């Protein structure tokens, strides 16, 4: 959203003017971290862990 | 079929290697036996057996 302004000093009877949201986008890209591990099945057998 | 063998010592990690059963045949080839034998009409008559 555009930064936040000040309502008008307004007449009786006057027309209430337009200062509308004016906006905007900011763009994301997600990079896929990875980790990986391997065990032998001796290995994740024996582990007291 | 093929003969038995011995499982192969492996170090962890390492692929199972292939060693399957593999087969022939032995073909029979049936081969014909033949025997004859003639005898005239007078021999069959005359003969005591
Ligand atoms: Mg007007
Ligand atoms: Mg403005
Ligand atoms: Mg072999």
């Amino acid at each position: 959203a555009s930064d936040e302004e000040f309502a008008r000093p307004t007449g009786q009877g006057a027309e209430i003017r337009d200062d509308g949201e004016t906006y905007t986008t900011v763009a994301w890209n997600a990079t896929k971290l990875t980790e990986g591990s391997r065990v032998t099945d001796e290995m994740r057998d024996q582990a007291m862990v």
